């Protein structure tokens, strides 16, 4: 067979022959592919390739396409490695009104190149090494090697040479400002502040010219802060310990729901005694959550401006932050003032709704749409329903979970393949670039996970490993391995010192790597969370958890800037759609309107979205901004998601809103959701609205000894819910001193 059998299931091990369905189409055909044949790593870099990454391009383009290791931007050339920093001259915003698009970006220019004596012609860059956060980019000319090693959180940058010596190349004459012999302090022409540094005796020459040279085999190339000697000093100190090691180490302390991450460096030394460690320069995420045992590290004057705003340095071999899991629900319990026979109607109602697409995307849709019906058919009482929409995952997932068709045949649609010159899964049908670009795993797999997490709930026979568990916990691996799996990188889609998941599995854009729908990430998380929970398995829960946690807070940063000291002041909108290395964008993949550019990081609505309503202040000045926009409550699109949205600070206008239009269509349409989006339904925006009218607001401030949980309070009045996954009764401690006991297999309240 051409099949690896896991459990009942199966994948692919060879490229299927596709089944194309009669589609011409050349966009959709191009889509059941692979991703690229030439990987540029050197023989140093074995196994499962790392994705999703902010340094891809370094792997799949010849040289590299624009890169942020912030504080720098870097790009590989075949006459090295150009270094740039975006000034504030260098960063406008601009509005296109007529696309509703906003802009915040940099420039792609040259402070300076960092070259090799002996060639400015190297044949390509490779990968050479990676770790949680850095990366080793090696430019290659037989004899002649230049190594550079730099990361995202790090103001320096390592240069290692063989056959050569060092070269800093500039089209304009820099500032040589302190000139220590064997290191310097200089400025370009445009006063971007930078030093470099040689081991003692090795004297750079050139002072005064376009070219600065020095004999040396290694360099550091540093960002200083100011134009500050102290400073300079400073950097000095830690400009011979090259960084070869990183991680970011976590634990999940559940009695307390605190995530706690260490971010760890091993150096090696470049001169006698050169100490083991860094400047890290910590994003808002990471130093906003700063543990009080690295406080004394902090290097308080140290501030860089990049487009997350302000990093800061720290020194050391180590630091930590603290972050608080909120928990997550398999849905929302029965505890709504809606009217029953109205929402029975509505799930009846959704019988009709069939998926807009044969591809892993639309079909993800359209199996969460089932999944969150199902919970809601048990609370009214419908458990046939409810098992009819469950039959119908099953049905949808042992299909596509198999490899092979009844003659034992691989089958050339609905299936998964092992891409091995990657070690990837991939999905046919594709649709995103999902396969040939390895983008968007977490998106798609997550809504396939939730499926099986909403089976596992009533069905934990069919979650078993030996079943059809395997296949579920193999999508799972494929988006986020642990360390030393066998097929698949490391947390391929997480970035564990950026704080958030990057959607493209190349990277080959000159803005780095991006995300746009960092609630179909969180989504992912959470839906590995209650899978996890429901079959039993704590490292897999703890990592997701993690994840959830982390990726959280990113998104309140850089996404919805919920602190206003992000975006610019001239920065008209609430949101930032799509979050690049480089740059934020209010913009949509696809030509969209105006509700999308903020929804495409709301959807889908689900048991694990009350991250959401964290910062009621923020979601006030979120929505009332996209109504501004509008004009009036007449949503341009996916006005049911704006409802449900408006639901967190406001339920009553959400209310008022929905009662006079969710009617306005029938059935299933797909070509028209300006009331319902194709992912939802009447029955979903419908039982959200009144459950969060009963609930009042989300209350953070109120942690669980226990992971599938909420905590909801209205004026005064908290509501605790949980939900109970294993087979014995639970007794869940909360953080205000309450505690509550729960049934097997139950919420503790509303269950219907
Ligand atoms: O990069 C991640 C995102 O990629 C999107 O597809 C892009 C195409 O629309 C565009 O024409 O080409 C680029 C490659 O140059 C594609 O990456 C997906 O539609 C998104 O779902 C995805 O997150
Ligand atoms: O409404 C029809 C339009 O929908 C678009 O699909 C969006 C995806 O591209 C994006 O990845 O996710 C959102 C939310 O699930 C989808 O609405 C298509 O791209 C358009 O071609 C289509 O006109």
């Amino acid at each position: 067979m051409h099949a690896v059998s896991v459990g009942k299931g199966s994948y692919a091990t060879e490229f299927p022959e596709i089944d194309f369905g009669g589609i011409n189409d050349p966009g959709f055909r191009d889509q059941q592919g692979e991703p690229p044949a030439t990987i540029y790593r050197s023989d140093r870099v074995t196994g499962p390739m790392q994705t999703n990454s902010w340094w891809g391009s370094l792997a799949v383009d010849r040289f590299s396409m624009n890169q942020y290791p912030h504080p720098f931007s870097v790009r590989h050339r075949a006459e090295g490695l150009h270094v740039f920093y975006d000034a504030p001259h260098n960063m406008v915003v601009h509005e296109n009104r007529e696309a509703g698009t906003w802009h915040i970006h940099g420039a792609i220019g040259t402070d300076f190149t960092i070259k090799h004596s002996g060639t400015a012609n190297f044949e390509q860059a490779v990968v050479d090494d990676y770790n949680d956060w850095y990366v080793r980019g090696l430019l290659e000319n037989g004899a002649h090697q230049m190594a550079i090693t730099y990361g995202v959180g790090s103001p320096y940058i390592f240069v290692e040479y063989e056959d050569g010596s060092a070269v800093l190349d500039f089209d304009i004459a820099p500032d040589v400002w302190e000139m220590n012999g064997h290191v310097i302090g200089f400025s370009t022409h445009d006063h971007k502040h930078y030093a470099a540094f040689a081991p003692p005796g090795q004297n750079w020459s050139g002072i005064g010219s376009k070219t600065l040279t020095n004999n040396a085999d290694y360099i550091a190339i540093a960002k200083l802060p100011e134009k500050d000697g102290n400073m300079l000093a400073k950097f000095e100190q830690y400009a011979y310990s090259v960084v070869r090691d990183a991680v970011a180490d976590w634990t999940y302390d559940e009695a307390t729901g605190t995530v706690t991450t260490t971010f760890e460096v091993t150096t090696e030394a470049k001169v006698q005694g050169a100490p083991d460690g860094t400047i890290f320069a910590l994003y808002p995420h990471q130093y906003r959550h700063l543990a009080s045992s690295s406080e004394n590290q902090l290097l308080q004057n140290y501030q860089y401006e990049i487009i997350r705003g302000t990093m800061i340095g720290l020194e050391g071999k180590r630091f930590t932050t603290e972050l608080t899991y909120p928990g997550v629900l398999p849905s929302l319990p029965d505890l709504g003032d809606y009217d029953r026979e109205r929402l029975i109607g509505y799930l009846h109602d959704a019988t009709s709704d069939y998926p807009t697409g044969s591809d892993t995307y639309e079909l993800g849709k359209y199996i969460g749409k089932l999944a969150t019906l199902a919970p809601i058919a048990d609370q009214m009482g419908e458990y046939e329903l409810a098992e009819q929409f469950r039959g119908e995952l099953k049905d949808i997932l042992e299909d596509w979970l198999q490899a092979t068709n009844a003659s034992g045949q691989l089958k050339g649609k609905n299936l998964f393949y092992y891409n091995e010159n990657w070690g990837t899964i991939l999905g046919y049908h594709a649709a995103h670039s999902s396969a040939t670009r390895i983008n968007d795993h977490h998106f798609h797999y997550g809504y396939f996970v939730k499926a099986a997490a909403e089976i596992a709930r009533a069905d934990q026979e069919w979650a078993k490993s030996e079943n059809w568990g395997g296949m579920i916990d193999l999508l799972i691996r494929d988006f986020m391995a642990d360390r030393d799996d066998d097929l698949f990188p490391y947390l391929r889609m997480f970035d564990p010192y950026s704080g958030n998941s990057w959607a493209d599995g190349l990277a080959t854009f000159d803005a780095g790597n991006n995300q746009e729908s960092s609630s179909e990430a969180m989504h992912a998380w959470t839906n590995v969370i209650l899978w996890a929970e429901a079959t039993g398995n704590k490292a897999l829960r703890d990592r997701a958890i993690y994840l959830y946690t982390t990726e959280m807070s990113a998104i309140n940063e850089y996404f919805f800037d919920v602190h206003q000291e992000i975006f610019p002041e001239e920065y008209g909108p609430e949101i930032v759609t799509i979050n690049w290395g480089g740059k934020m964008d209010h913009a949509t993949w696809w030509n969209s309107g105006k509700v999308e550019k903020y929804a495409i990081n709301w959807l889908p609505f689900h048991g694990g979205s009350l991250y959401l309503g964290h910062h009621p202040d923020y979601v006030d000045r979120a929505y009332e901004e996209l109504r501004r926009d509008i004009g009036s409550t007449d949503w341009n699109l996916w006005s049911n998601l704006v409802w449900m949205y408006r639901a967190f600070t406001n339920p009553d206008d959400a209310l008022q809103q929905m009662e006079a239009s969710i009617d306005d269509y029938g059935l299933f349409d797909p070509g028209n959701e300006k009331i319902i989006e194709r992912g939802s339904t009447k029955a979903q925006t419908y039982h959200w609205i009144h459950n969060l009218a009963e609930l009042g607001r989300v209350d953070p401030t109120v942690t669980a000894n226990h992971p599938i949980y909420a905590v909801f309070n209205k004026n005064g009045n908290r509501t605790y819910i949980v939900y109970n996954f294993s087979d014995s009764p639970i007794t869940v401690q909360f953080s205000d001193g309450h505690s509550i006991q729960v049934e097997p297999h139950s919420f503790n309240i509303g269950n219907g």
